[PDB]
């Protein structure tokens, strides 16, 4: 389904280290971040999204409209400028972050009571699964 509204708690986290390493996040930041469970919070109305990502170590929010390109500065992730665009492919929400890194972005979708997130950068894929609280 396309409805991603909700509060979502991490159930699983695969290869978050590979993705962060791919983004050139410094070793000491990675080593702590890879160990952590994350939470996502998502308000979606029409094509308007507000999303918040949290752990004990960080707390980030981003707002975007489906189909409207926007500049991003990924401050206190890897600190780069990208041009982001979020669109639908069927019921999969796809973000491309155009910039220095190839294959950078993410895909998000719902299966049952769960939210699936694929984070990509270069040749690394990170998969996370969240349950609807």
């Amino acid at each position: 389904t396309r409805d991603q509204n909700g509060t979502w708690e991490m159930e699983s986290n695969e290869n978050f280290e590979g993705y962060m390493k791919a983004l050139d996040i410094d070793f000491a930041t990675r080593k702590i971040a890879v160990r952590l469970t994350q939470t996502l919070v998502i308000d979606q109305d029409g094509d308007n999204f507000k999303v918040k990502s949290t752990s004990t170590f960080w707390n980030y929010d981003v707002d975007f409209t489906v189909g409207v390109e926007f500049d991003e500065y990924t401050k206190s992730l890897d600190n780069r400028h990208v041009k982001a665009l979020v669109t639908w492919e069927g019921d999969v929400l796809v973000c491309v972050q155009k910039g220095e890194k190839e294959n950078r972005g993410w895909k998000k979708w719902i299966e049952g009571d769960k939210l699936y997130l694929e984070l990509t950068c270069g040749d690394q894929v990170c998969r996370q699964v969240f349950k609807k609280k």
